[PDB]
């Protein structure tokens, strides 16, 4: 699953949330979240978010697999 990290915060809006073949692009604190569970593995929102801020959930660092389990959290638990 293609899922959040660090770069996006604060910076910008759009080009993801409306891409999404499963909606599941929703709010954080300041940056937005993706639920990467139901996150179909499509890329897409990987191509247009610049850098790809949007990273894959295990290309995303150790450090930054914390930002997953958020994302997963917020629609878990
Ligand atoms: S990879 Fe596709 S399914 Fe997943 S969050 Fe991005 S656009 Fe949505
Ligand atoms: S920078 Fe953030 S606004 Fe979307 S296009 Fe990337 S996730």
């Amino acid at each position: 699953a293609y899922v959040i990290t660090e770069p996006c915060i604060g910076t910008k809006d759009a080009s993801c949330v409306e891409v999404c073949p499963v909606d599941c692009i929703h709010e954080g604190e300041d940056q937005y979240y993706i639920d990467p569970d139901v996150c179909i593995d499509c890329g897409a929102c990987e191509a247009v978010c610049p850098v790809s801020a949007i990273y894959h959930e295990d290309f995303v660092p150790e450090e930054w697999k914390s930002y997953i389990q958020k994302n997963r959290d917020f629609f878990k638990k």
